[PDB]
Protein backbone atom coordinates (compact mmCIF):
# COMPACT_ATOMS: atom_id res chain seq x y z
CA UNK A 1 0.00 0.00 0.00
CA UNK A 2 1.94 3.34 -0.87
CA UNK A 3 0.22 6.57 -1.45
CA UNK A 4 -0.04 6.25 -5.19
CA UNK A 5 -2.59 3.10 -4.86
CA UNK A 6 -4.70 4.49 -1.81
CA UNK A 7 -5.76 7.69 -3.37
CA UNK A 8 -6.99 5.81 -6.55
CA UNK A 9 -8.35 3.52 -4.45
CA UNK A 10 -10.30 5.64 -2.27
CA UNK A 11 -10.67 8.37 -5.60
CA UNK A 12 -12.86 5.34 -6.80
CA UNK A 13 -14.66 4.84 -3.54
CA UNK A 14 -14.18 1.12 -3.41
CA UNK A 15 -13.32 0.56 0.30
CA UNK A 16 -13.61 -2.96 -0.94
CA UNK A 17 -9.97 -2.35 -1.97
CA UNK A 18 -8.74 -1.09 1.51
CA UNK A 19 -8.20 -5.10 2.29
CA UNK A 20 -4.91 -6.11 3.88
CA UNK A 21 -4.41 -1.89 4.69
CA UNK A 22 -5.26 -2.08 8.23
CA UNK A 23 -2.58 -4.58 8.80
CA UNK A 24 0.36 -2.86 6.66
CA UNK A 25 -0.28 -0.21 9.23
CA UNK A 26 -0.09 -1.60 12.40
CA UNK A 27 2.75 -4.15 11.31
CA UNK A 28 4.39 -1.09 10.33
CA UNK A 29 3.79 0.84 13.26
CA UNK A 30 2.51 3.41 10.50
CA UNK A 31 -0.35 6.09 10.31
CA UNK A 32 -2.53 7.10 7.30
CA UNK A 33 -1.43 10.90 8.32
CA UNK A 34 1.98 10.04 8.51
CA UNK A 35 4.29 11.71 5.40
CA UNK A 36 4.05 8.91 3.08
CA UNK A 37 0.11 8.63 2.71
CA UNK A 38 0.25 12.64 2.35
CA UNK A 39 0.73 14.18 -0.71
CA UNK A 40 4.15 16.04 -0.08
CA UNK A 41 3.55 19.76 -1.12
CA UNK A 42 -0.14 20.23 0.56
CA UNK A 43 -0.65 17.38 2.91
CA UNK A 44 -4.34 16.57 1.02
CA UNK A 45 -4.76 13.37 3.43
CA UNK A 46 -6.78 9.77 1.78
CA UNK A 47 -9.88 11.00 3.70
CA UNK A 48 -10.01 14.89 2.14
CA UNK A 49 -8.93 12.73 -1.21
CA UNK A 50 -12.61 10.89 -0.31
CA UNK A 51 -14.53 13.92 0.61
CA UNK A 52 -13.79 15.71 -2.57
CA UNK A 53 -14.99 12.15 -4.89
CA UNK A 54 -18.18 12.58 -3.37
CA UNK A 55 -20.67 10.98 -5.06
CA UNK A 56 -24.51 12.34 -4.34
CA UNK A 57 -23.50 13.40 -1.12
CA UNK A 58 -21.59 10.21 0.26
CA UNK A 59 -18.42 8.05 -0.48
CA UNK A 60 -18.22 4.88 0.98
CA UNK A 61 -14.38 5.02 1.69
CA UNK A 62 -14.77 7.61 4.18
CA UNK A 63 -16.38 5.78 7.47
CA UNK A 64 -14.05 2.87 6.54
CA UNK A 65 -10.79 5.28 6.35
CA UNK A 66 -11.95 6.41 9.81
CA UNK A 67 -12.20 3.14 11.18
CA UNK A 68 -9.21 2.08 10.23
CA UNK A 69 -7.39 5.00 11.78
CA UNK A 70 -8.87 4.35 14.46
CA UNK A 71 -8.18 0.79 14.64
CA UNK A 72 -4.47 1.91 13.32
CA UNK A 73 -4.29 3.75 16.86
CA UNK A 74 -3.50 6.57 15.53
CA UNK A 75 -2.52 9.53 18.15
CA UNK A 76 -2.92 12.30 15.43
CA UNK A 77 -6.66 11.24 14.26
CA UNK A 78 -6.67 11.55 10.70
CA UNK A 79 -10.33 13.24 10.90
CA UNK A 80 -8.64 16.50 12.26
CA UNK A 81 -5.38 16.41 9.69
CA UNK A 82 -5.10 19.58 7.67
CA UNK A 83 -4.01 21.03 4.49
CA UNK A 84 -0.30 22.85 5.12
CA UNK A 85 0.70 24.46 1.99
CA UNK A 86 0.00 28.20 1.37
CA UNK A 87 -2.95 27.90 -0.36
CA UNK A 88 -4.98 25.78 1.19
CA UNK A 89 -3.23 25.74 4.65
CA UNK A 90 -5.99 24.87 7.57
CA UNK A 91 -8.08 23.22 5.07
CA UNK A 92 -9.87 19.87 6.74
CA UNK A 93 -11.95 17.24 5.29
CA UNK A 94 -14.97 18.80 7.44
CA UNK A 95 -14.32 21.73 5.65
CA UNK A 96 -14.36 19.87 2.23
CA UNK A 97 -17.64 18.69 3.27
CA UNK A 98 -19.19 21.93 4.13
CA UNK A 99 -17.92 23.25 0.58
CA UNK A 100 -19.62 19.94 -1.26
CA UNK A 101 -22.97 20.74 0.60
CA UNK A 102 -22.92 17.35 2.10
CA UNK A 103 -25.05 17.23 5.36
CA UNK A 104 -24.45 13.62 5.03
CA UNK A 105 -21.14 13.77 5.13
CA UNK A 106 -20.73 16.59 7.77
CA UNK A 107 -22.42 14.27 10.02
CA UNK A 108 -20.09 11.17 9.61
CA UNK A 109 -17.42 13.37 9.96
CA UNK A 110 -18.56 15.13 13.48
CA UNK A 111 -19.59 11.83 14.78
CA UNK A 112 -16.21 10.14 13.97
CA UNK A 113 -14.57 13.19 15.95
CA UNK A 114 -14.21 16.38 13.42
CA UNK A 115 -12.95 19.47 15.57
CA UNK A 116 -15.59 21.67 14.39
CA UNK A 117 -13.48 24.83 14.87
CA UNK A 118 -10.44 23.69 12.99
CA UNK A 119 -9.81 27.10 10.58
CA UNK A 120 -9.36 27.05 6.91
CA UNK A 121 -7.09 30.68 6.18
CA UNK A 122 -5.07 29.53 3.42
CA UNK A 123 -4.31 32.47 0.27
CA UNK A 124 -7.16 31.13 -1.80
CA UNK A 125 -9.51 32.06 0.76
CA UNK A 126 -8.98 35.51 1.97
CA UNK A 127 -13.47 33.58 -1.14
CA UNK A 128 -12.88 34.66 2.34
CA UNK A 129 -15.82 33.08 4.67
CA UNK A 130 -14.67 33.50 7.89
CA UNK A 131 -12.04 30.63 8.20
CA UNK A 132 -13.90 28.23 10.65
CA UNK A 133 -17.01 25.58 9.26
CA UNK A 134 -19.91 27.27 11.20
CA UNK A 135 -18.73 30.71 9.26
CA UNK A 136 -18.16 29.13 6.04
CA UNK A 137 -21.90 27.19 6.58
CA UNK A 138 -23.66 30.55 6.75
CA UNK A 139 -21.74 32.25 4.36
CA UNK A 140 -23.06 29.66 1.78
CA UNK A 141 -26.56 29.71 3.18
CA UNK A 142 -26.75 25.99 4.10
CA UNK A 143 -29.32 25.81 6.94
CA UNK A 144 -29.06 22.07 7.21
CA UNK A 145 -25.45 22.35 8.01
CA UNK A 146 -25.65 25.03 10.18
CA UNK A 147 -28.18 24.49 12.67
CA UNK A 148 -26.34 20.72 12.38
CA UNK A 149 -22.88 22.15 13.67
CA UNK A 150 -24.71 24.05 16.26
CA UNK A 151 -27.51 21.32 17.97
CA UNK A 152 -25.21 17.94 17.91
CA UNK A 153 -24.54 16.78 20.27
CA UNK A 154 -20.83 14.98 19.50
CA UNK A 155 -19.04 19.04 18.95
CA UNK A 156 -21.21 22.05 19.17
CA UNK A 157 -20.16 25.30 17.10
CA UNK A 158 -19.78 28.04 19.18
CA UNK A 159 -21.39 31.35 17.36
CA UNK A 160 -18.34 33.05 19.45
CA UNK A 161 -16.16 31.23 18.13
CA UNK A 162 -13.59 33.93 16.13
CA UNK A 163 -10.94 33.45 13.48
CA UNK A 164 -7.47 35.12 12.51
CA UNK A 165 -8.75 38.33 11.48
CA UNK A 166 -11.22 38.42 15.45
CA UNK A 167 -14.16 38.14 13.00
CA UNK A 168 -17.76 36.53 14.05
CA UNK A 169 -19.75 34.20 11.94
CA UNK A 170 -21.55 37.67 12.15
CA UNK A 171 -18.48 39.71 10.80
CA UNK A 172 -18.42 37.20 8.07
CA UNK A 173 -21.29 37.70 6.84
CA UNK A 174 -21.23 41.25 6.77
CA UNK A 175 -17.92 40.54 4.32
CA UNK A 176 -19.91 38.15 2.10
CA UNK A 177 -22.80 40.59 1.46
CA UNK A 178 -23.31 41.72 -1.95
CA UNK A 179 -25.94 45.07 -2.00
CA UNK A 180 -28.18 43.47 -4.05
CA UNK A 181 -31.61 43.71 -2.59
CA UNK A 182 -31.95 39.83 -3.27
CA UNK A 183 -28.70 38.45 -1.77
CA UNK A 184 -29.05 41.05 1.27
CA UNK A 185 -32.46 40.00 2.34
CA UNK A 186 -31.20 36.04 2.18
CA UNK A 187 -27.89 37.62 4.69
CA UNK A 188 -30.43 39.05 6.89
CA UNK A 189 -32.21 36.02 7.29
CA UNK A 190 -28.75 34.20 8.05
CA UNK A 191 -27.56 36.93 10.32
CA UNK A 192 -31.33 36.98 12.37
CA UNK A 193 -31.23 33.19 12.28
CA UNK A 194 -27.92 32.45 13.86
CA UNK A 195 -28.60 35.39 16.48
CA UNK A 196 -32.10 33.88 17.12
CA UNK A 197 -30.69 30.55 18.04
CA UNK A 198 -27.87 32.31 20.19
CA UNK A 199 -30.85 33.62 22.11
CA UNK A 200 -31.11 30.02 22.77
CA UNK A 201 -27.82 28.75 22.44
CA UNK A 202 -25.72 31.39 24.23
CA UNK A 203 -28.53 33.51 26.46
CA UNK A 204 -26.60 36.27 28.21
CA UNK A 205 -23.82 36.51 25.35
CA UNK A 206 -24.06 40.12 23.26
CA UNK A 207 -22.52 38.87 19.81
CA UNK A 208 -23.23 41.77 18.15
CA UNK A 209 -20.83 43.76 20.07
CA UNK A 210 -17.95 41.44 19.65
CA UNK A 211 -15.05 43.17 17.93
CA UNK A 212 -12.24 42.67 15.04
CA UNK A 213 -8.92 42.51 15.34
CA UNK A 214 -9.29 46.32 13.56
CA UNK A 215 -11.39 47.01 16.46
CA UNK A 216 -14.97 46.85 14.55
CA UNK A 217 -18.46 45.16 15.96
CA UNK A 218 -20.49 43.59 12.81
CA UNK A 219 -22.09 47.33 12.56
CA UNK A 220 -18.70 49.33 12.24
CA UNK A 221 -17.80 46.66 9.86
CA UNK A 222 -20.91 46.90 7.70
CA UNK A 223 -20.59 50.71 7.78
CA UNK A 224 -16.74 50.36 6.49
CA UNK A 225 -17.75 48.20 3.47
CA UNK A 226 -19.86 50.27 2.39
CA UNK A 227 -22.65 47.18 2.98
CA UNK A 228 -25.88 49.90 3.55
CA UNK A 229 -28.57 47.34 3.96
CA UNK A 230 -27.12 45.19 6.22
CA UNK A 231 -25.40 48.37 8.71
CA UNK A 232 -29.05 49.56 8.57
CA UNK A 233 -30.67 46.41 9.67
CA UNK A 234 -28.10 45.54 12.61
CA UNK A 235 -29.15 49.51 13.88
CA UNK A 236 -32.73 48.62 14.08
CA UNK A 237 -31.93 45.08 15.86
CA UNK A 238 -30.94 47.93 18.62
CA UNK A 239 -33.44 50.77 18.00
Amino acid sequence: FDRDRLFSVVSRGVPEELTGLLEYLRWNSKYLTDSAYTEGSTGKTCLMKAVLNLQDGVNACIMPLLQIDKDSGNPKPLVNAQCTDEFYQGHSALHIAIEKRSLQCVKLLVENGADVHLRACGRFFQFYFGELPLSLAACTKQWDVVTYLLENPHQPASLEATDSLGNTVLHALVMIADNSPENSALVIHMYDGLLQMGARLCPTVQLEEISNHQGLTPLKLAAKEGKIEIFRHILQREF
